[PDB]
């Protein structure tokens, strides 16, 4: 239509290599390498636990291009349920720096605490992920990699969406991103994304549906044992992930609506906030979980208390 673009006045913060003490590697995979460490901003009397991400690519130019694309997207994002970029470090391979999420990724968390996770926790996570995704939709950001492995656990009551490696900014009243044939996790992708490389907020809703399924199955692998090359044909025949045992029809119906062929028929993130919030008020009416009732979960400053103008 006629709507233009406003200036992006986000501040990119450059942090000195020498203000960081890497304690340990947290993990390595397709995301690159993530380290744990401690940030001590020279001027203040403050110590801030951080995570540090480097990419692992064929050459340094490619790695630096892709990591600065991810810094660009994240610099502009400020929500309690989305990872906040604290800054970058201009080592040879550029690094991103964020607040340390000490419990790690929600996929491993639910697998590790499977016998201790009640309905209140599971519905509250679904609410928080939908809030984060609704925020990204309002910023015209399509994440394109929403999965339980890309949700981090600050505390059992507080999760954040991470990994902006595939994220794209839509122009004002632009509806779609058309991709150019890089690797994309097929078992979390909308059917139009597999067939036509079209990505929308409504394709992120499909991924949200698979993420909820991963949580409600305590971290099962979707389409377990099925090769990626068969998923397209399975979806086109009308097959979907099965109803998790703990799920009432109310919860499974939400997941199924996320996996409808008509992208505009799928729920909006703003509707998923309302639905999961309603269910979180009476959690044992919506999820039927064995032993639900009887299971619990220096100058060091939390980065959410260290605010940068
Ligand atoms: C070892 O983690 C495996 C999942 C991996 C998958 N993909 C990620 O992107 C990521 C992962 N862990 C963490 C992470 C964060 C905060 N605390 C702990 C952690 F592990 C991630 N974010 C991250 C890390 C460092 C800097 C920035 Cl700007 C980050 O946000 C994009
Ligand atoms: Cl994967």
């Amino acid at each position: 239509g006629s709507m233009g673009e406003a200036p992006n006045q986000a501040l990119l913060r450059i942090l000195k290599e020498t203000e960081f003490k890497k304690i340990k590697v947290l993990g390595s995979g397709a995301f690159g390498t993530v380290y744990k460490g401690l940030w001590i901003p020279e001027g203040e009397k403050v110590k801030i636990p951080v995570a540090i991400k480097e990419l692992r690519e064929a050459t340094s130019p490619k790695a630096n291009k892709e990591i600065l694309d991810e810094a660009y997207v994240m610099a502009s994002v400020d929500n309690p349920h989305v990872c906040r970029l604290l800054g970058i470090c201009l080592t040879s391979t550029v690094q991103l720096i964020t607040q340390l999420m000490p419990f790690g990724c929600l996929l491993d968390y639910v697998r590790e605490h499977k016998d201790n996770i009640g309905s209140q926790y599971l519905l509250n996570w679904c609410v928080q992920i939908a809030k984060g995704m609704n925020y990204l939709e309002d910023r015209r950001l399509v994440h394109r990699d929403l999965a339980a492995r890309n949700v981090l656990v600050k505390t059992p009551q507080h999760v954040k969406i991470t990994d902006f490696g595939l994220a794209k900014l839509l122009g004002a009243e632009e509806k779609e991103y058309h991709a150019e044939g890089g690797k994309v996790p097929i078992k979390w992708m909308a059917l139009e994304s597999i067939l036509h490389r079209i990505y929308t907020h409504q394709s992120d809703v499909w991924s949200y549906g698979v993420t909820v399924w991963e949580l409600m199955t305590f971290g099962s692998k979707p389409y377990d044992g099925i090769p990626a090359s068969e998923i397209s044909s399975i979806l086109e025949k009308g097959e979907r992930l099965p109803q998790p045992p703990i799920c009432t029809i109310d919860v499974y119906m939400i997941m199924v609506k996320c996996w409808m062929i008509d992208a505009d028929s799928r729920p909006k993130f703003r509707e998923l906030i309302i639905e999961f919030s309603k269910m979180a008020r009476d959690p044992q009416r919506y999820l039927v979980i064995q032993g639900d009732e009887r299971m619990h979960l220096d100058d060091v400053v939390d980065a959410d208390e260290y605010l940068i103008p």
